[PDB]
């Protein structure tokens, strides 16, 4: 399962451990389906979460930096991201639809909007650029570059912890451009653990995206 | 894979996401086996641990508590156990073999130490029951049960948080009866990522064990 | 701040690390009491609870083995406690009074029920010693001691940690032993920070017994 | 204490809880300074390491978004941070000074390349300002913005975690910058906890700069 979002960003699914019955197995420390359902749905009504740790997803993520400054913050889980010290770092930015600024009255065109955050980013290459070809360690010249900078890492998470991902980022307090990332994270939640996540948006998911 | 640990323990691999080319994927934020088996063995001599949480282990565990309390001092993991609030616990206890005395001078045979444990774990649980078929709660009657009753968990963790448990558990500081446990760990380790473990005990392993 | 628990046991405040206004600097990220105590309400009503994280307690609790098993699950917090392989036990053991049993009907008086679990523990105790004498390692012996033998321990936890551990453990739910320490810790907590104490209360505490 | 970074960047001491008795005290689970120091070498020596958890700091940091971001990496920790959601961003940059490219030959002057680092981030501040005039959202604006922007941060970390980031950021393989900010710490950690901190040194510190 690969999402597109953004511009030129996605999420993909690289692997997962377990399943619905993980949850269920682990909670009864076992050695029907009416009744692993029940159960599930009788967890998350009761806030006994722990059993859905044991369910673990790995995802590919391509974001701008500033959205993975965010996603990050999210202590209970595992990074390797792409290093601006080790390699050159290819000239991808995210540029805003002009769509993004609708609600907002502009003194300038929305489309202006667009070409002005194009124009510095290109100029903040050339000067990276410049200095990576006279010689300047890549971890300083880097430092130019803006924070609609696309990078890419790996995301290890359990369930409970993705549970949470999802209440704060799948929500409309969530800056935008996360929740599109998080919106494609549920969506591959859902397909994965179809009675996990139908059990968590009836009783515990704290959000308002997700329905 | 299911290993019988101490007379009436086990560990079983339940599930195992990943294998050592998830920490080399992960490390490299991937879109031949001479250069994975280098840049793991490169990884493991510098430090660099974070690719190895990409590997995830679910197993499960059949210990005396005595050895549980110490094993869930391990924080970065998760488990669930079987409950004495929830359930009428099983007559199970580890009895110590005779040889597990072997190097102490005792003043009573060996023999008769293992005697004077199974005595009293006997009378223990005939307490218990007698409290539990007065009517006394389950969660109440239970205190009386002695630190080497048997219990059952799930364990699910990852490879870097399973080596840091090897460097601890399989180690000649560790009580024995955890050691036994740490050994079978290891075993499992080794047979799923053969390339990390071997990385593991090269450079990295800290404990007086394994070889 | 010392309180006395069940027949034996205690909580002791140690040591704190900052108040409300940690809280509120945190969040602030700062260089009135209305202002500083409407945004601790503001924070605890709208989810925002890393600010809390800001406020580090550390307790010294005498406690039985079962209670600290329950307790010891809060993963993150720190904890040392007293060492059966190190150490010798004391003879110190939880006897539930006979009020514990009040709305169960027993078919055993409620004071034989006390007398059978005193009983049970004195001779569990006369064989690890027994054990020890004759030269058996502490390690080994303490094997036969029950459930409800004291220990003790150090616990080192954030607010944000024990607001949650006040949610799980403060509630009808939880085993009544591990309650009554729960409300020991609500009201050192309450004592240290009450604008975080009330502001959690009001919004967002999630168990059924603090008021 | 506080201590100057880079060009405009600091490090302060907000509040810290316990010092080098706390983990003595905790390792003992206490109710002569020759013993206790000697514990202190005996722990770090032998890898028991949770009782310096029972010591904690909260700092202030104003540092480049770069040196941030990988800062932010020590999961077991605590954060709070200026947004630029929420807040107009003030212009402050690290601009690296010429010494920054000692050691590297480069077919522009180093003068040449911090003029060329100023003359970027003033057209990207502009450009940001602009936006912000004509009614762009701030959250938005904030991307044209350049990794070497100043940001501040309130940091709560115990000791444990503190040694295993002065392990990885006081070291020569960590970007300069970041060094430059572990050996603050690293003074600051000295100063509250010198017998901790000697032990660290002498028997578990794994960096190559402090000595
Ligand atoms: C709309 C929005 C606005 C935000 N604005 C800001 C801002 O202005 N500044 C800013 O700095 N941050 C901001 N954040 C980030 C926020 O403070 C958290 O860092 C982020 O939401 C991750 O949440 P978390 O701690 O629950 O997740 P994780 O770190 O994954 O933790 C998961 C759970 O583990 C527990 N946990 C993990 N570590 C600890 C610990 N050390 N102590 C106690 N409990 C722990 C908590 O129960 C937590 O819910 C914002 C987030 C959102 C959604
Ligand atoms: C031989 C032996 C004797 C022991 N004797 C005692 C004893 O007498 N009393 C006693 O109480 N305990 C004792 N322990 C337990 C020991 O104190 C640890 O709780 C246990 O070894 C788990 O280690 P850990 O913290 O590294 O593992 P985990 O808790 O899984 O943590 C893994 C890693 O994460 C980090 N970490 C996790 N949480 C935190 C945190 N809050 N702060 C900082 N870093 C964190 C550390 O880097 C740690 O190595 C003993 C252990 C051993 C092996
Ligand atoms: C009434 C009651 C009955 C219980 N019955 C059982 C039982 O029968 N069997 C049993 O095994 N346990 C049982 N528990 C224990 C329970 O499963 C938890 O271990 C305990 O409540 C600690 O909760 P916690 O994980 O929220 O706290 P902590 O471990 O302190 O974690 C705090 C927060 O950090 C986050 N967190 C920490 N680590 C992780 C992680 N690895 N992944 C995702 N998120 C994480 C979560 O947001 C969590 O809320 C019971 C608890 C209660 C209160
Ligand atoms: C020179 C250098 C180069 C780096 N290059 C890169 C890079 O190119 N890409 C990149 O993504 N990162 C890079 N890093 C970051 C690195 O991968 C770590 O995220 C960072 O060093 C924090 O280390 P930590 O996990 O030990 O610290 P913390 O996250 O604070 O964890 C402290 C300890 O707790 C334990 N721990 C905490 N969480 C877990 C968990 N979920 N599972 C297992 N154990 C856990 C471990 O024992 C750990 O040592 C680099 C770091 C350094 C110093
Ligand atoms: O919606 C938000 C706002 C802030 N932050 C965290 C990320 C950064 O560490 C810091 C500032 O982020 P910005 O507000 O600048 O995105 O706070 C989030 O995680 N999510
Ligand atoms: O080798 C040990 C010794 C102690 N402990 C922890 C577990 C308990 O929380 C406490 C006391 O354990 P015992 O020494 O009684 O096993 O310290 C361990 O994890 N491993
Ligand atoms: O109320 C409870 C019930 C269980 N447990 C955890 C503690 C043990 O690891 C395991 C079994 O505990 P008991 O139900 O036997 O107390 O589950 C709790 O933390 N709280
Ligand atoms: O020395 C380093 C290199 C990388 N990273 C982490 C931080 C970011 O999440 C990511 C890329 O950082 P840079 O190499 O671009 O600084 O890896 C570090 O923490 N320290
Ligand atoms: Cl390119
Ligand atoms: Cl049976
Ligand atoms: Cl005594
Ligand atoms: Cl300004």
């Amino acid at each position: 399962m690969k999402i597109d979002i953004l511009d030129k960003g996605f999420v993909e699914l690289v692997d997962v451990m377990g399943n619905d019955l993980s949850a269920v197995r682990a909670a009864r420390v076992s050695f029907d389906e009416e009744r692993d359902r029940h159960l599930i749905e009788y967890l998350m009504k009761h806030g006994h979460e722990t059993p859905f740790e044991h369910i673990v997803f790995t995802f590919h993520v391509k974001a701008p930096i500033f959205v993975a400054r965010q996603w990050f913050r999210h202590r209970i889980a595992s990074y390797n991201e792409l290093s601006g010290r080790y390699s050159k770092l290819s000239y991808e930015f995210y540029i805003p639809s002009p769509e993004r600024l609708e609600g907002y009255k502009t003194t300038i065109p929305p489309e202006r909007v667009t070409e002005k955050i194009s124009e510095i980013v290109d100029k903040a290459y050339r000067t990276y650029l410049e200095l990576i070809e006279s010689g300047v360690p890549r971890e300083v010249a880097r430092i130019v570059l803006p924070l609609n900078l696309y990078t890419r890492f790996f995301w290890t998470v359990n369930a409970r912890s993705l549970m949470n991902f999802l209440n704060l980022r799948a929500d409309s307090h969530a800056q935008w451009e996360i929740q599109q990332y998080a919106l494609a994270i549920a969506r591959i939640f859902k397909e994965k653990c179809p009675w996990t996540f139908e059990a968590f948006l009836k009783y515990a998911y704290k959000g308002d995206i997700l329905k």
